[PDB]
DNA sequence: CCAAAAGAAGCGGAGCTTC
């Protein structure tokens, strides 16, 4: 234990004494880290590692002896080195805000001569930087070595932070700003995905600190210090990157969008540099030369990423022995620069490519408001894409001459969920703009004769990318439409193509000429296709031509029916037969595929299927208000306002209603993620106002083009046949929005009762601020809720069955209750540890607990089975970094702001997330593992979580591996692995240590609604009991289903496009049945089995 | 609705309070 000692040794004048039971000031610093016995940074021990680097950075000799490394990376030349040299004179500008902002801090309110009379004040939430200090005279100052050490990881998050951040979604910034999702303004989430809030930036910030600071965290020093010293390092750069304008902070008050929140949230946006700079060509320079095993870079030839040792933000779960095999075999796959893509993006250039994939120039003006902000949105998604993949190219170009040889590998690690996740924000599995321009396909295809099976397999790539849904019909059959394709609209596009697979060059008007050729079949993928299709036109070689083009197998309807196989656990009945082979489960035809069953057996989908039981639902909910006029009339405008502007939503001359699968799409897909009613009638509502925003744009457009144009003749003038039958249409708009926004359905008592809003919305609309609000937004929302989502969910349950909505309440059930007892167990454990510490001189409040307290409370849960293990993936729902437990700040910068909250480790209520978390895991998740791993796996793909693309050569045995990987995921059973961790919490929980709000939550999962209030610990605890039951029983159930259905001829075509179903090879022959004859075969299997086990 | 969480700032030196 000579730690003290070699510690001090480094940094042996900094204020104070490295005892934390010495009574005058106390080194935190010292006493919470302590040197790694391997060197992790080059910095350590450096006097003036601003200056170091900063002269390691001057030529590429000096790089190489300092990162002691023969060779740099070929990226770092001449341009490179001369921005670097003025970015590390910037650093040095960071260091000397940083030194005048401590000197500030030390004069006001006296606090340095305080501290040096003995005030602990290097224990205050804005002083744990005085642990970093040394004595100078009459004041104090910084430890060069730390802060120029932290002013470098400052200078590399300046440079690349951006390009890890997160992507927010609605709920996201529903939680940040704490408005209902469903309410969230427009824009909103653009405004916040383009941000980091303060605990973002600061946690980033400093982690990158803390591992250039090259130290390891003492386990038995308080968190307070370890995570606090750090932080308020970071706290303090953020402030200096502030004042320097490289960090621009945005204070957004809530308030003035909901005037009843008065949260006001700091929004932090990095200084992007120019796109041209040549930074941006090696980004990471600093960080390779300050860390020993750099973090952020890229990975050429056959430097390989390493193995990720635990889940993605999950440190308390290992990745399986099989989930690593799985990562390890992701990261060997080679990836490689298509050029022709690349020569193509950058001869349209990003003007046209935001005109053509975005939304172009958009003149705030011509412009409905709302719609502007979207636009604005979708710009950002594709030009950030855009950037990205050049400052990538730039990096690989230096690499070799021929950029299409450079192999590039990608980092990956498995989520929560998991899911084998690329590292990095825009990659080819994340970024539709990269993928077509970096990808693991290729192939030598001999396409010297149209008859080849070369040639088909090439159709079939360019058909799919060409959005011709190829798993609908036969290889034949789309080799016929394609060619009708090619030949008719697409050709003045493949014309251009070919000339500039020859010339180089793009007419003026390319945008028009894809735009109009491709319609709604655009996309960037397609954009792949006619470059592929115009290259093989020219090719010299045709039957030696070498592309990337890819064809994806493709799961349908996978989430759900992943669901259906994995959590379905009754007897068998033919709906669901018939259902399951909408999603490729065929049983008693031989080599049956998706092609053969969507061509020959049925047309319908599960989408479809849906949305015909809805329309049943709603045909139902009519009748029972058949005589009500003022109901019927709420339904007929809603259903009038959806058909205005919804493509999916058709209402007939003579009233017949048409509904569409694309509606149901999204509601299904949430739905078997655990989403509520609320959530899809917010979602609907939001896709109707956002086509209603648009065609405002599409008015204040049709006024410039003529001033005298009526607003019927304006707003549905290309909708209309006329003017009259478009003033008829405006009719109904205007009717419909008046009506669903001051009437609104009720529940009272199982019955609908309309009640006025008394907010009803009317007026001259103004198509350049038209917006729907608040109360009005409500009200659309209650509308949808009750006429068109309620039998949507009637619709889909009749649709994935009873038994397997039966089973995820069950699941979220136990997985609720078993979170919010591991929750509130831990918080216990916490309290009872820190009023022990309150007994104790040394300790100080706002110091927490030690990591090893800390490792010790968490290991004291180990009996209530927080882990789901499935022998081959391991679950930890409740896990997540929270600041409930702490509830304290950590630190805050020199100006007492940002005050970031002290996060913690620690299990939280799951709420519903056993169901995604399970579903998705042993789902997609398990297939995908299975796929990268099983014998013969297949090589060079990209995986994207359901789906994956296959170089054209391997296209038939890549897709029966796949639908084998699927077999495979579907011998899994989710409830009985929740059953097992269940069952253990079940025999080591005492429900009578939970405080009453905890028991309460309990109450809510495990009792009826009308049993809580009076509810006794022994109540709950026994109803708990009981779901164990249920989950035994429902695992008991899956495991027959999937023992008897593997008895049973079964061709699986689930990961769909190609035609190559997987063959089970099951014995028991149900061909020539019909689905009730082989639900009484399988059953009688079945119930045969059952008494197996009964015997 | 899963994928990663999540207010700011005066006064005082924590944590209550006001917007
Ligand atoms: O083109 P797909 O969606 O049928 O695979």
């Amino acid at each position: 234990e000579e730690l003290k000692e070699g510690i001090d040794a480094v940094y042996p004048s900094l204020v104070g004494t490295a005892d934390s039971k010495a009574e005058g000031i106390k080194n935190y610093f010292k006493l919470s880290f302590t040197l790694p016995e391997e060197q992790k940074s080059r910095t350590v021990g450096s006097e003036a590692p601003l200056k170091d680097v900063a002269q390691a950075l001057s030529s590429r000799a000096r790089y190489e002896l300092f990162t002691e490394k023969e060779t740099a990376n070929p990226a770092f030349n001449g341009e490179v080195i001369k921005r670097y040299k003025e970015l590390m004179e910037h650093g040095e500008g960071i260091a000397d805000i940083l030194r005048s902002r401590l000197a500030k801090f030390l004069n006001t309110k006296d606090v340095g001569k305080r501290f040096a009379q003995g005030t602990e004040a290097n224990r205050w939430v804005g002083g744990k930087l005085l642990n970093i200090v040394e004595q100078d005279g009459d004041t104090f100052k910084y430890n060069e070595q730390l802060l120029q050490t932290a002013v470098l990881a400052g200078l590399q998050w300046r440079l690349t932070a951006t390009s890890n951040t997160a992507i927010k979604d609605a709920k996201d910034v529903a939680a940040i700003t704490g408005i209902d999702q469903a309410l969230l303004p427009e824009g909103l989430v653009e405004q916040f995905d383009t941000g980091m809030t303060l605990t973002e930036a600061v946690s980033s910030l400093a982690q990158k600190i803390e591992s250039y600071w090259g130290l390891s965290r003492n386990p038995n020093a308080p968190l307070g210090y370890t995570k606090g010293i750090p932080t308020a390092m970071a706290a303090e750069i953020l402030a200096a990157f502030v004042e320097s304008t490289d960090v621009v902070e945005n204070i957004v008050d809530m308030s003035e969008i909901d005037p009843d929140n008065k949260k006001t949230i700091g929004l932090y946006t990095i200084t992007e540099l120019d796109s041209f700079d040549p930074i941006n060509s090696f980004p990471t320079a600093i960080e390779e030369a300050v860390l020993v095993n750099p973090t952020e870079k890229m990975f050429f030839g056959d430097d390989i990423p390493p193995v990720a040792n635990t889940q993605l933000r999950n440190p308390a779960v290992r990745n399986t022995p099989e989930q690593k095999a799985a990562l390890k075999a992701e990261q060997a796959t080679e990836f490689y620069v298509h050029t022709p893509m690349v020569q193509f993006y950058e001869t349209l250039g990003k003007d046209r490519i935001l005109e053509l994939m975005g939304a172009g120039t958009l003149n705030k003006e011509l412009l409905n408001d709302n719609h502007a902000k979207s636009l604005e949105g979708k710009n950002r998604s594709v030009e950030d894409s855009y950037n990205q993949l050049f400052s990538v190219i730039e990096q690989v170009r230096a690499q070799s001459e021929d950029i299409s040889t450079v192999p590039i590998h990608y980092a990956y690690n498995m989520t929560r969920v998991g899911r084998m996740q690329m590292l990095g924000k825009y990659n080819p599995q994340s970024a539709k703009l990269v993928r077509e321009a970096i990808l693991p396909t290729k192939a030598t295809l001999d396409l010297s004769n149209q008859n080849n099976e070369d040639f088909s397999a090439f159709q079939l790539g360019l058909a799919q990318a060409l959005d011709i849904k190829v798993h609908t019909m036969t290889r034949e059959v789309m080799s016929d439409e394609l060619t009708k394709l090619l030949e008719g609209n697409l050709k003045p596009a493949i014309d251009m193509m070919v000339e500039f697979n020859t010339t180089g060059s793009l007419p003026e008007n390319a945008v028009d000429v894809l735009n109009t050729a491709l319609g709604d079949r655009k996309s960037f993928v397609a954009l792949m296709a006619l470059m592929e299709y115009s290259r093989y036109l020219v090719a010299e070689d045709k039957s030696a031509f070498v592309t990337p083009l890819y064809v994806e197998a493709d799961g349908v309807t996978n989430g759900p029916i992943n669901a259906m196989m994995l959590m379905t656990g009754g007897l068998f009945t033919p709906d669901w037969i018939r259902n399951i082979a909408k999603g490729g489960l065929f049983i008693g035809s031989p080599n049956k595929t998706m092609n053969e069953h969507r061509s020959t057996a049925d047309n319908n989908d599960l989408y479809q299927a849906s949305t015909n039981a809805l329309m049943e639902s709603l045909g139902k909910l009519r009748s029972n208000y058949a005589s009500n006029m003022p109901i019927q009339s709420q339904i007929d405008s809603l259903l009038s306002l959806m058909d205005l502007f919804l493509p999916d939503i058709n209402l007939g001359e003579n009233g017949a209603l048409e509904l569409k699968r694309g509606i149901a799409k999204n509601p299904l897909t949430i739905t078997i993620y655990g989403s509520g009613a609320r959530g899809i009638a917010g979602k609907l509502v939001s896709s109707v106002t956002d086509a209603i925003y648009e065609r405002m744009s599409d008015v204040l457009k049709a006024r410039a083009k003529d001033p005298n144009i009526s607003a019927a003749m304006a707003m549905f003038g290309k909708q209309a046949a006329s003017e009259a039958h478009a003033e008829e249409l405006l009719a109904r708009f205007l009717k419909d929005m008046e009506t669903l926004t001051s009437t609104v359905p009720v529940k009272r008592k199982g019955v609908l009762e309309l009640q006025s809003t008394g907010t009803g919305a009317k007026g001259k609309i103004n198509p350049k601020t038209y917006t729907i609000k608040g109360e009005q937004l409500k009200a659309l929302q209650e509308n949808m809720l009750h006429f068109f989502v309620e039998p949507l969910r009637n619709g889909i349950t009749q649709t994935v069955g009873e038994s397997l909505v039966y089973s995820t309440e069950q699941l979220q059930k136990a997985t609720q209750i078993q979170s919010v007892v591991l929750e509130d167990m831990f918080k216990q454990r916490v309290q009872e540890k820190l009023a022990e510490k309150a007994k104790d001189p040394t300790w100080k409040k706002g110091d927490f607990l030690t990591q090893k307290e800390l490792n010790d409370i968490q290991a004291s849960l180990n009996n209530l089975a927080p882990m789901i293990e499935t022998g081959s993936q391991t679950f930890y729902i409740a896990g997540s970094e929270n600041a409930e437990v702490a509830n304290q700040v950590l630190a805050t910068n020199l100006d007492d702001r940002m005050r970031v909250p002290m996060s913690i480790y620690a299990p939280a209520q799951a709420g519903v997330a056993g169901i995604p978390f399970m579903t998705i895991g042993t789902g997609d998740g398990m297939m995908m593992q299975t796929l990268s791993t099983m014998k013969g796996a297949p090589k060079n793909t990209l995986k994207i979580f359901d789906g994956m693309n296959i170089g054209l050569n391997d296209i038939t045995d890549a897709s029966r591996k796949a639908n084998e990987a699927v077999y495979t995921s579907w011998q899994g059973n989710p409830i009985k692995n929740v059953y097992e961790s269940y069952a253990k919490f079940m025999k080591n929980v005492d429900f009578s240590k939970l405080s009453p709000e905890a028991l309460e939550a309990i109450g809510k999962s495990a009792l009826e609604y009308d049993q809580r209030e009076n509810a006794t610990v022994d109540d709950i605890a026994n109803a708990a009991s009981l779901i164990e039951r249920n989950l035994r029983n429902i695992a008991l159930g899956v495991d027959i289903r999937h023992k008897v259905l593997d008895k049973v001829n079964l061709s699986i075509d689930q990961m769909a496009a190609v035609g190559a179903p997987y063959q089970n090879n099951g014995k028991i022959d149900l061909s020539n049945m019909t689905p009730e004859q082989q639900a009484d075969e399988l059953n009688k299997l079945f119930r045969e089995e059952l008494e197996a086990r009964k015997q």
